[PDB]
């Protein structure tokens, strides 16, 4: 069976929101997660009070800046996302660095991963993907994988005109499950939530959810989370 899913939406009023995150009763077993940006952090945190709830910071990569988070209240991080690497120079090493110090910082660790456009269409999603992955787990033992999430981010189906049918998800899922099991265990692979992260709406997150290697999503911090959230049975 599956673990816990995840519903997490990365940054619309902010304020409106967080009110009708905190009016919805959450009737199943979710981790919900508000990923915020720094300024935004205090805000979501006073306000976001739904307990099926936490909120992650994003990208820190600095000892003492993980540490004030931890101090700060927030225990997860979402690392790794697209524009990390295909805008902000983060190679596979820096992001796996980061997890690395996040989950020494005691942080709960969404790390992504995802192939562009032109790397899919090469055939070359395993390699890449895999790869990337591959830096993330060198830096880490396997007791960590207890604090690790991955979040699958097709790079390639955004702003690309592309689309992410379940069986594409299916398949980018399991061949990243395929390969924690290999390299580092069965027993990792099982308990091990696997996100999909590209643009998704209420309707075709409830039919991506359905696949089996697919354990919730990382969303857009939206009105619509709600649904993707009801989308994590």
């Amino acid at each position: 069976s599956k673990p816990q899913p995840i519903a997490a939406a990365n940054w619309d009023s902010l304020s409106e929101l967080i009110d009708l995150f905190n009016s919805t009763s959450i009737n199943h077993d979710v981790q919900c997660v508000v990923a915020s940006t720094f300024v935004h952090l205090a805000m979501t945190k006073e306000r976001l009070s739904h307990p099926k709830f936490v909120i992650a910071a994003q990208n820190a990569g600095n000892a003492d800046a993980l540490a004030s988070l931890k101090d700060f209240g927030v225990n997860w991080i979402v690392l790794g996302h697209s524009e990390r690497r295909w805008y902000y120079g983060e190679t596979n090493e820096i992001v796996a660095d980061k997890v690395a110090a996040a989950v020494a910082s005691g942080f709960m660790v969404i790390a992504c991963i995802g192939e562009t456009l032109q790397e899919r269409e090469s055939g070359r999603t395993a390699v890449v993907v895999l790869t990337q992955i591959a830096a993330i787990a060198k830096k880490l033992k396997k007791a960590d994988w207890a604090k690790v999430v991955i979040a699958y981010e097709p790079v390639w189906a955004i702003g690309t005109g592309k689309v992410a049918t379940p069986q594409q998800a299916q398949e980018a899922h399991a061949l990243i499950r395929s390969w924690v099991s290999s390299k580092i265990g069965a027993d990792v692979a099982g308990e091990l939530r696997i996100l999909y992260g590209g643009s998704v709406n209420g309707k075709n997150a409830r039919t991506l959810y359905q696949q089996r290697d697919v354990n919730g999503f990382l969303a857009g911090l939206k009105p619509e989370f709600v649904d993707i959230i009801k989308a994590t049975q």
